[PDB]
């Protein structure tokens, strides 16, 4: 089997991407944030505290003929941005882009933190990291990808995020029309439960390439590119008037600037992030200070190749018995 679904930015800055997911019988369509940095499929639901719901579409298990309470199971998750959610669990039929899994754990939120309530466009998360990070207790549950894998034509999924435009998630096949040149594959460590890999270095604009190992995760659920402070200082030193602002919470630059590109290595290959991708616009409405898309990973404890980096590439998440990542230009 295969599946193919379009993913759409939630706003004009590509702060996140939503993908429609069918849950239950008859289908309830929810728009979920597909997150390669986490392993829980959780939704806004009929069980969510009413004061914590503000415009989201909810899953109502009582209306699904295929829903079953996973008796005694609970979940609770905390993300890198300080957000959180928790609740109980149902099993139900879940379909993404025509690919169906029966008996998927659907984690129904009883509580969500303020950032989820305030984002009316995200109805929940669909985790695509390794199932070893799933938070269901006392019986850990499998991701949608892990449950689908055996049925797929090839044990892979691909992320093809758009810059200020829709893109695609495919399951079970690699669309050879979606990228240019060849795919370069690179080794993955699953020791922390992430799609963790080692970039071979970077360049700033037209500058020389610096060969240096940068361990990090491929994370579709993180907006920005978070890299070591050395690398990030080298990038922003090329933008007149750019600075790190403790008040704002990262590097800002004058909105009059033209930003340089940023190149990262994948083995002997190179992915170029255009400068425009690194512009996250005014820090507040009307400000002439703009927020940068490349930020320091210092204090976060891991480098993160988030959407700013991934949307420059066609990315293959190869879940064969030895997992690998693939990157192509597009």
């Amino acid at each position: 089997s295969t599946g193919s679904a379009t993913t759409t930015p939630i706003d004009s800055l590509d702060d996140a991407y939503i993908t429609p997911v069918q849950i239950g019988t008859p289908a309830q369509t929810l728009n979920l944030d597909f997150d390669t940095g986490s392993s829980d499929l959780w939704v806004f639901s009929s069980e969510t505290t009413a004061s914590e719901v503000d415009g989201q579409t909810i899953y109502t298990p009582s209306k699904s003929t295929t829903a079953k309470l996973l008796s005694g199971a609970t979940w609770s998750i905390s993300y890198g941005d300080g957000s959180s959610s928790s609740g109980d669990v149902y099993t139900d039929t879940v379909s993404v882009g025509g690919l169906t899994v029966t008996g998927q754990a659907v984690e129904s939120a009883k509580k969500v933190s303020s950032s989820f309530t305030e984002d009316s466009t995200i109805d929940g998360l669909l985790g695509l990291a390794f199932s070893t990070l799933n938070t269901v207790s006392p019986t850990q549950q499998k991701t949608f990808f892990d449950n689908a894998k055996a049925s797929l034509d090839s044990p892979v999924f691909t992320a093809d995020l758009g810059y200020h435009a829709p893109g695609t998630y495919n399951f079970g096949f690699i669309d050879t029309t979606a990228y240019t040149g060849s795919i370069t594959y690179t080794a993955v460590s699953t020791k922390q439960g992430f799609w963790e890999w080692t970039s071979t270095g970077y360049a700033v604009g037209s500058g020389t390439f610096k060969s240096t190992s940068i361990d990090g995760i491929a994370d579709t659920g993180t907006t920005l590119l978070y890299l070591p402070a050395t690398v990030v200082s080298a990038y922003w030193a090329q933008v007149s008037g750019a600075k790190s602002s403790s008040s704002v919470g990262g590097y800002v630059f004058p909105c009059s600037a033209t930003l340089p590109s940023f190149t990262f290595g994948v083995g002997s290959a190179r992915i170029v992030i255009p400068g425009d991708y690194i512009d996250f616009g005014p820090i507040s409405t009307g400000s002439s200070s703009c927020f940068g898309g490349i930020q320091s990973s210092a204090g976060i404890g891991i480098n993160i190749f988030g959407d700013v980096a991934l949307k420059a590439a066609f990315v293959v998440f190869n879940g064969a018995t030895t997992p690998t990542l693939g990157f192509a230009s597009k």
